[PDB]
């Protein structure tokens, strides 16, 4: 298809320049004040704050650097920025500012007000298959983009998900995302979400991210991921086994395009033929789907989040307020030297 063989060529075209040179210290704290805390990590918190000058929102993820080396994530942390500073399409989040201090590291990016998909979810219960099918087309074409990049984003799931002023999808939390000719190795990502082929310590590839598609569409339309267990080792357990059982409710097609992306063999999986992203495109599932009128964003939305403006945080939880403290001396410098 020339009009995506060239759209695809140019992505990546503009992806290399962007790679091969990188921004840094873009902004400073003190250009910005703290509004509230929307989330947090074992080693990092991500705050609402507004921009002194232009009065604009945005959502900055504040990670400790002493904390990022005891928990053996300098390398994602810088995976992520770099990664974040070189993309660009309609269904992901962008990087504005970055920069590091005595004591952290701060990507700064677009305040989205509507909230994770998980909350909408949990509140709702489903989503019926033309609602489910909707987001799912969105992460299809965000996959057939990364992966052209030689890219792999290695944690989807409905947290990881945010609900626009439109109703449309942005994937933000790029922290264990990897440029990978071949195949990687590092354990990572979410229990639930793994694909057999990361819980048995092997070589993976991009199948790992059509594998999570799998799990994601699942937990869209029955509510409920399709492994789950008290303790991880269990979760596993029933993920290498694969046994899967659907509910009654789901249409055949959707049986059918799900046992595909849940197949265990990952050289079975679609996503990971010859024929590539177009297994998945072409499916009965997707037969009412307008691929270019989604990524033109023309499609009416199934709801748009109820929020009041730019700044509204009514959608996002209440977590403790602490404090962003920066030391006087510089603490490990040499590590994020490329930050
Ligand atoms: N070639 C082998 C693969 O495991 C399967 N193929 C994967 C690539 O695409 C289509 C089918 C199928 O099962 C046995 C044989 O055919």
């Amino acid at each position: 298809q020339e009009s995506v063989k060239e759209f695809l060529a140019k992505a990546k075209e503009e992806f290399l320049k962007k790679w091969e040179s990188p921004s840094q210290n873009t902004a400073q704290l003190d250009h910005f004040d703290r509004i509230k805390t929307l989330g947090t990590g074992s080693f990092g918190r991500v705050m609402l704050v507004k921009h002194k000058e232009t009065g604009n929102h945005y959502a900055m993820k504040i990670l400790d650097k002493q904390k990022v080396v005891k928990l053996k994530q300098i390398e994602h942390t810088l995976n992520e920025k770099r990664i974040l500073q070189a993309v660009n399409f309609p269904f992901l989040v962008k990087l504005e500012f970055s920069f590091k201090d005595n004591s952290n590291l701060y990507m700064v990016m677009e305040y989205v007000p509507g909230g994770e998909m998980f909350s909408h979810l949990r509140r709702i219960g489903r989503f019926s298959e033309p609602h489910a099918r909707f987001y799912a087309a969105q992460i299809v074409l965000t996959f057939e983009y990364l992966h052209s990049l030689d890219l792999i984003y290695r944690d989807l799931k409905p947290e990881n998900l945010l609900i626009d002023q439109q109703g449309y999808i942005q994937v933000t939390d790029f922290g264990f995302a990897k440029r990978v000719k071949g195949r990687t190795w590092t354990l990572c990502g979410t229990p639930e979400y793994l694909a057999p082929e990361i819980i048995l310590s092997k070589g993976y590839n991009k199948a790992v991210d059509w594998w999570a598609l799998g799990v994601l569409i699942y937990e869209m339309a029955a509510g409920y991921p399709p492994f789950f267990a008290d303790q991880p080792i269990q979760i596993y357990e029933k993920i290498v086994s694969g046994k899967v059982r659907f509910p009654s409710h789901f249409s055949s097609d959707l049986k059918d395009l799900l046992r595909n992306l849940l197949q265990v063999d990952l050289t079975k999986r679609f996503g990971n033929l010859k024929n590539g992203v177009n297994d998945i495109k072409n499916h009965k599932w997707f037969a009412t789907t307008d691929w270019i009128a989604i990524y033109q964003r023309k499609v009416e939305a199934p709801f748009i989040p109820k929020f009041k403006g730019p700044g509204d945080t009514s959608n996002f939880d209440d977590y403790e307020e602490e404090e962003i403290r920066v030391s006087i001396n510089e603490k490990c410098g040499k590590e994020f030297t490329e930050f």
